[PDB]
């Protein structure tokens, strides 16, 4: 049998502790303020989520013109695939591949396909948390600009100012090394390329390009390749409220 048909149906859920996502097998949803794209939303408070994070394909003038942040909100986008015209802060980006985009707080972003064929976008939300003596702010670039720290990328500033970050974990296919992790933090990833297999709760899961992870608060992670890299977020610096 094909491949294909095997690894149907794996859209798996355990609320608050993880869920396996595959956007292909899943509605479309209407956003106002998104033309001429498929937008579609992934995790949200509802799966347990401090934030809600999209996937979105742009087609011909697809995007969003009207403005995608909001007030105490702060957004990131990364450009999966094309080309797009980012705006923020008065300013503006060009943006390609691995081309990605960080706007604090209040601080609007608009973004539009800048080219003929479809652009994929990974969209990011927050409520962000200020901090006496602090504050974030605009950042913009490309990941193959970013330090090579398997290869792990960071996105953002580590400093107080930032209550968040962006990382991408890259699994060369020779590779002997696999992802492991334990924590309170949750994580929203989606699988930018390669294939591999990853160990939610105990168990198995074939994970490939296309494919997106939402694992909880006070959750186990683990996988490996089988070139397989993914971005995720990760909420930091910040002291637990009561």
């Amino acid at each position: 049998g094909y491949r294909e048909d095997l690894l149907a149906n794996r859209a798996i859920v355990k609320h608050g502790n993880f869920a396996l996502l595959t956007p292909d097998g899943l509605v479309k949803n209407i956003i106002p303020g998104f033309e001429n794209c498929d937008a579609t939303i992934l995790s949200t408070p509802k799966l347990g989520a401090s934030f809600v994070d999209y996937l979105v394909t742009l087609h011909q003038n697809g995007g969003n013109q009207q403005g995608f942040g909001g007030e105490g909100i702060e957004t990131f986008l990364y450009v999966i695939s094309g080309n797009i015209t980012a705006k923020a802060e008065g300013k503006t980006f060009a943006l390609s591949e691995g081309g990605y985009l960080y706007c604090p707080p209040g601080s609007l972003m608009t973004f539009v396909n800048a080219q003929a064929e479809d652009s994929q976008i990974f969209l990011y939300k927050r409520r962000y948390v200020p901090v006496e003596g602090y504050a974030p702010w605009l950042v913009s670039g490309n990941a193959s600009e970013l330090e090579r720290i398997v290869i792990l990328l960071d996105f953002l500033p580590k400093e107080l100012g930032f209550d968040m970050n962006m990382h991408i974990l890259s699994f060369a296919p020779g590779a002997s090394h696999g992802y492991i992790e334990t924590h309170v933090q949750e994580h929203g990833a989606y699988i930018l390329s390669g294939q591999g297999v990853y160990n939610l709760d105990n168990n198995w899961i074939p994970v490939k390009k296309g494919d997106y992870i939402f694992m909880g608060a006070y959750s186990l992670q683990a996988g490996y390749g089988v070139a397989f890299s993914y971005i995720y977020s990760k909420d930091c610096n910040r002291d637990v409220e009561i």
